[PDB]
């Protein structure tokens, strides 16, 4: 379908919580809830190849990637990470990680494009489920 658009964020929920799970002192989860109030996600989709752009006010980093080949990222804490996409239905993909050195909560995230034009984004670290809404600017 098309996920390919410039997506601005107009909802976060519990960002806050995952990064806990994730080890992330209490100030620095506080100052990152705040960087991700301008997360803005670029997104180029041919076939099923993807070029993504994440950024807020400060970073960017892209991740590309073929529905169904490994690659290699990080998690949203950092930490680096090998990645393996597939789809789930025509509009949602399931992206599920493995930390590449030591040991860490189990993590995912997923991408799904609604029926209302909405792009919805959601991370997982163990039990937490981080959801992130947004629409094309
Ligand atoms: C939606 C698909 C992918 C591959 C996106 C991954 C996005 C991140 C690892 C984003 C992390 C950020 C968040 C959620 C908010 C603060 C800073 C970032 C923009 C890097």
């Amino acid at each position: 379908p098309n996920f390919s658009g410039n997506w601005k964020i107009i909802r976060s929920e519990n960002f806050e919580e995952l990064l806990k799970v994730l080890g992330v002192n209490v100030m620095l989860r506080k100052i990152a809830v705040a960087a991700a109030s301008k997360y803005a996600v670029e997104i180029k989709q041919e076939g099923d190849t993807f070029y993504i752009k994440v950024s807020t006010t400060v970073y960017t980093t892209e991740i590309n990637f073929k529905v169904g080949e490994e690659f290699e990222e990080q998690t949203v804490d950092g930490r680096p990470c090998k990645s393996l996409v597939k789809w789930e239905s025509e509009n949602k993909m399931v992206c599920e990680q493995k930390l590449l050195k030591g040991e860490g909560p189990k993590t995912s995230w997923t991408k799904e494009l609604t029926n209302d034009g909405e792009l919805i984004e959601t991370m997982t670290a163990d039990d937490v489920v981080c959801t992130q809404v947004f629409v094309r600017e």
